[PDB]
């Protein structure tokens, strides 16, 4: 009953890098205008557009999934709507235009994310005094924890995603080589992917104005060819001294969009649309805040289950990057091998890059591509969240 | 299949005013504390909870629901995400969960809404260089647009709301005299409504702490016994000059938090749960920015024809109050007066106040409670967008 | 006799946030300078320039008040005007800048003078270095003391607080909590009392403030209070150190307040047929340990007092700004005198009237100089502490 | 002659955002500082009381730079301090001060300096007055000019920036723009010379720079270019006034800087056998009306002299601050001077230099000072105007 017909990406750029001058509204714009022009869809087409933002503070103020689809050009009849399950946003995005569909609403959705980190604002409290007096703090959206609740910090911590990340290593006894060497893996793989062409499909380039002329970004710049296992061992731990986690084995903060077009199957055939893929079953699960890591685990367990489906049957699976040591947790839960043929065949977030807000849509978007080219039957794609939770997706290849 | 079989909202107040002091993640959790407390269902039984927030920069950033439910108690494993479509973010989040229950996911959800106008924070924009130089806007996150997009402002203008109020009174030809009359309305209404105990079911104290001693603010403290018609045509228009929008014919900016408990209809038999009402349809539609007060036609529309019903079959009417003139202007579509008994009987937003993000599961609190006072058989909850949108949900009564 | 002093003028002190808070330092400086001239007698335009002093340019007091305020108040273009700074003292450090031009012999006519609105004191946020940064900042709040602090300077010497100074000047001297609220319980009655008999109704000058659409003048100083008891100051806890001595009641609170005196040379001034209220006699700056600035009035008032020839004995009124009253009965310490002396602030000091920073150096000399006349009393004292290790006296002869 | 200079440094003048970016002002002053006595073979122990100018008190140079900068010097702590601000006159005044406190016979050693960072001004934002406020607010840039503007001020006089009063003057005195850009020319000129011959080598004092790991020595003026053109020039837009005259080439920068002069009593510099550079010899400032600020030098330089008892033809060498290439070409028509002037600028002036404002008083002092020993001049004038309407001028003799 849920299709999905067209899958789209932006590259993902580096923070403050080759897409900090592109503001998320219009960015997300770019992703949405390339799906339907593609699909061969008329825009007036699609009834309502999903879309995954983590921080809403900046020019993605607002409700950015209608802002985008008017930027883009949509007409004014289609309707948008701005889900925010932080890291897992992407995935809720198109969970909720696949339900949708199911409800027998509309015929033609629009599931995607987006997050620029770059351009993420500062927040400040409003005075709650006639002339207060004390210094105020000015927290940075692009960061985490912020005009923390006192209450909050005394039932769970306030401990940063990283420290959660350690947390995990510290659990499952995850070694630091171990995570130095998953991260490789994850470089190789995407170096791979991109040198081979198996992102040409799903990434559309995104102009650039510098100045006076445009430029014309179109590759991931998160990829390095020149990683090595001895060079991400030689940096030091950055969220617990004497710690395992670093920034070479964790995914760096980005700026992307994603962006996955779903119609009912009624429709599809109606028009002629060849599917990539059809939504099998999706599942949401949270876990304690100190180990979110884990998210993915209960999940995708609610997924398959939904799907009846064994994790055996999977012949492709996306499980986004959070950190080295978080994935191999998750992987110890799986009885998996960092070597598995099946997972983030083209590279991870800890390579390709984690713009949260769009990271869910991202990964969804690789997964098809790569399910319809190796013809894999069953595909499942899954990420940790924020402050303790899990989404996943099983999909059907066709 | 998707029952509502609990609603709750905390009295709805003044910006500045009496919930003031309380930061929205607590406000919403004394709304979802209160819901599963009355229902007798225990909160491990709850399988997400859905939230809607137009603004989610200050106390109530990255993801409410989630912060919301751990600080009333929930246990962790409860799931939670923040929904945001501006004005009808209250509505999408029943909208939402109710579609989880038809794709047979889980058995219990949670849809909700918190909005607290007094405490949101100021945004200010990152650096781009390296030292700048020049003065910086720190934008106030409690008004409109902000961080515009040069784009938005060629294709569409950036109208505040209530401009785009006078846009609608101008094209339907809705006089002052109406407007205010309306808005007379609305307070009556409300006033009786409370001081008949209309309110007192759906009501949950808040308590406010004031230095040393807690208060229990259980009242909406927007209602004025003392309006009057005369008072309300001395006030001058606010958006335009010559123009026939006050800040009396309008909704206010205010503090508040609704959430409303769906169960499954097999899960309700096995634990003896009495229906409030039944989910029927739901719809979603777009209509020019300039003139958004209308979205609520093509969105009722198309929710009625979904449900296969006709607006006579309608037996109560909840359509939000954001201005009087945007109000009547649906009406008008309609073909509908202002004194039609099924219309907010127990007052409007002018009256009861505006709370962004919670009023949609607000009015659909006080929809569903009155239908079942009244024996209604159909109910229908609406509202208008920001930037050009409408959401409509069609209730059946039990 | 070159420099005298032939007027002295301040508006009423207000809390923070409170009778003034409404009005804007800029501005209430010029209700003091317009005042001063007013009632003196001496065209605007025979002023030759204005010193003003103010804790902290960063509002609407930025780029130079004086200035800013003198053209306010209606002075002619050709008055010059500059705004020194010297934190707590700022207000004298003006007075003795007016002094020591009129000695130079440039002009003939000087206005020293003084504003600090502490209510309306903006926030300060450091500028980015890095194109797009990462990280939470800080908006300092400039009626706040240390702010934009110096790694270099936390290592010297701490970053202690004021209170906190007050508090080792406490332990040092061994000054009791006892002590220190009866002090204090005598700034408020010698105050209450010199406004109910009216002895402030010569100095003060009211202040309109708009409420809206209708004005209200305020006349009096907000803070001195009757019913101050020597129970309810006890009663409050130490607000700078666990176990401590220092409260909120025998400290000084934050202000709004301006004041401004003009001073002529004495050939002027017989010329004019100005009457002196009181001759500059000799002035003196030091510098002592921040960490117990307090005592800083200790090493200025031997160093002014020898410059003016005189013996501490030979003065007959003395104005000791309270910054806390642990800070003043220190000084009073190494002075061996007592708080019950008559000769001490006769009406009143900062604890009870109010410290607006960057005027309460003018303010005190206001206060002096207008009692000095009425009790004919020939020489007078006007000192105080100042931030981070300094302080100021200014020796005065009535006339 | 109770007021000698015997020492005069400065540190490089660095552009906005640039050599001396990364170093705060209290610690750029603290050099200045601790060079001045260091070379002048006076403990510090011996200085009585430390001026400083700073135009703008916002960020890293509250709460009284001076004090701040003489403690972080290594000064003891009995050293006082004090900041004064007549903005871009600032660095003058701080000297002035010094110099009266001399004559007034207080101290024997003072040290007049100015400081100013432009590239870390902070931002300054408003207080709110009210509970639960709703509008946007405005952070203002203090390295700029008008804010927190009074609407009383914008009614009297406008608020129109320094550039743009500039422009008033091209007008008033009609200054073409082929004049000022060859005014200018001559500026990045007479600097580059005066470099490349070693004449800023004896007043210039290195600061060193921390870029990451390793220490960087600035010790030059990064603002003087070699490649200056005519053509170029004429190349820019007018950057005030559309189809004006004022652009950003014939204009001063916004700069980084620190200065400081040490002055001591004559008998003092007798018994130490302290070798005088000069003798200052009358001080004079003058206000003139804001929209016209660039003359502000005129009346100020004529009180001067006249209380020096000289004519303009007595001095030898002049040092007028160039603000604006317009503005400081208008003063030189009230004085019938050609820009051609061997007297003027001889070493180059702010538009090449930089105006690193409340430093650039002192800034230009010393710069006067060394000149007048090398070509044993006489008589020297250094002059400034001053924002808002404002001059300041002091006379010096040479020994």
């Amino acid at each position: 009953e849920a299709w999905i017909v067209e899958a789209v990406r932006t590259p993902i750029g580096k923070h403050g890098g080759a897409l900090a001058s592109v503001r998320p509204d219009d960015l997300l714009a770019h992703a949405l205008s390339v799906l339907v022009d593609r699909s061969g869809v008329p825009k007036e087409e699609v009834e309502d557009v999903y879309a995954g933002c983590a921080n809403q503070a900046g020019e993605d103020n607002r409700n950015v999934a209608r802002m985008a689809l008017l930027l883009a050009g949509f007409p004014v009849e289609v309707a948008g709507c701005t889900v925010n399950r932080l890291c897992g946003s992407g995935l809720e995005a198109v969970a909720q235009a696949a339900r949708a569909i199911w409800a027998g609403e509309g015929k033609v959705y629009i599931g995607s994310g987006v997050e620029s980190m770059s351009r993420a604002p500062y927040a400040v409290p409003k005075p709650e005094r006639g002339f207060p007096t004390g210094n105020l703090v000015m927290y940075d959206t692009t960061l985490g924890w912020r005009f923390v609740n006192p209450k909050m910090q005394a039932l769970y911590g306030t401990e940063s995603m990283g420290e959660t990340a350690e947390n995990l290593a510290e659990m499952y006894g995850i070694r630091r080589e171990e995570q130095d060497r998953f991260a490789l893996l994850s470089h190789q793989k995407a170096v791979r992917a991109w040198e081979e062409g198996r992102f040409q499909d799903e990434v559309v380039p995104v102009p650039v104005k510098r100045g006076k002329e445009e430029i014309l970004v179109e590759q991931d710049e998160g990829p390095r060819r020149d990683t090595s296992l001895e060079k991400l061992a030689a940096l030091r731990p950055v969220f617990r001294e004497g710690g395992t986690v670093t920034a070479g084995n964790s995914s760096p903060l980005n700026d992307g969009a994603a962006a996955v077009l779903l119609v009912s199957d009624d429709y599809a055939k109606a028009h002629g649309l060849r599917p990539l893929a059809r939504v099998r079953a999706i599942a949401v699960a949270g876990v304690p805040p100190r180990i979110m890591g884990i998210g993915p685990v209960p999940a995708t367990r609610k997924a398959l289950e939904r799907a009846g489906l064994s994790f055996s049957d999977l012949g492709l699976i996306e499980l986004n990057e959070a950190f080295a040591a978080q994935a191999l947790a998750v992987l110890r839960e799986w009885s998996l091998s960092m070597e598995d043929q099946r997972l983030n065949p083209n590279g991870g977030a800890i390579a390709l890059g984690h713009p949260l807000g769009a990271s869910g849509a991202r990964i969804l978007t690789t997964l098809v591509h790569e399910m319809r080219r190796r013809k894999v039957q069953f595909g499942l794609a899954t990420m940790c969240i924020g402050v303790g939770q899990g989404i996943a997706v099983v999909v059907e290849g066709m």
